[PDB]
């Protein structure tokens, strides 16, 4: 089972169900099962990384894929006001799946700070 | 058009860095929102995420990279939280790219 076995390797997988927005060889973007914003959305690579901290200066263009595909997504769901992309770290973060992701929040004002 | 964060890169106006490359930037915020709250910035003048280009993906990745060392480095070892605001209803304040780093404390959700 290439990917792992956290709840978003097995949605990679197609073990456990989603809602994908859009899907390719390096990554995955499908809707938060608890939204915290009108369209919530996380982009996921299919590598798995466990979180920000331990990637590889080689991860470089595979995180940065992450943001193209969240900004790509985005505007196919039409968030035309915009939206705010947040990557969650460890315990101060409040990271819960230990498999790397970009959260896309938007059809709302989004406040400032940001939690 | 030029912004503050151009000014900066410039070397025009002050900022505490914490960090520089050939095509980045890292510095503490001027209005922290948390014990640590810095922002990583490429030099190149991207406006804003949303009109980013396919070639820039390596770029947007070096912030992050850069970040997390960063962030390893200011000693932030219970975690962090990254952002990028999009436009208006995103809460985007510079229209320059930029990553926020924010920890020290407990972040909380929703994230805004
Ligand atoms: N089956 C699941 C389990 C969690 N999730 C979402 O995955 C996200 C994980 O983000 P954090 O690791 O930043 O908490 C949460 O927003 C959670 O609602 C999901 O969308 N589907
Ligand atoms: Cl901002």
């Amino acid at each position: 089972r290439p990917g792992g076995d956290t709840i978003f390797g097995k949605i990679i997988r197609k073990e456990i169900p989603a809602k994908i927005i859009f899907e390719d060889d390096r990554c995955l973007a499908f809707h938060d099962i608890s939204p915290q914003a009108p369209t919530h959305f996380l982009v996921i690579p299919k590598k798995h990384i466990s979180q920000i901290s331990v990637a590889e200066d080689d991860d470089e263009s595979l995180l940065g894929h992450l943001m193209i595909v969240g900004k790509k997504c985005a505007a196919d769901l039409g968030l035309n006001k915009g939206y705010r992309m947040v990557v969650n770290e460890g315990s101060d973060g409040g990271q819960s799946v230990y498999h790397v992701h970009l959260h896309v929040l938007g059809g709302r004002q989004m406040h400032w700070p940001p939690g």
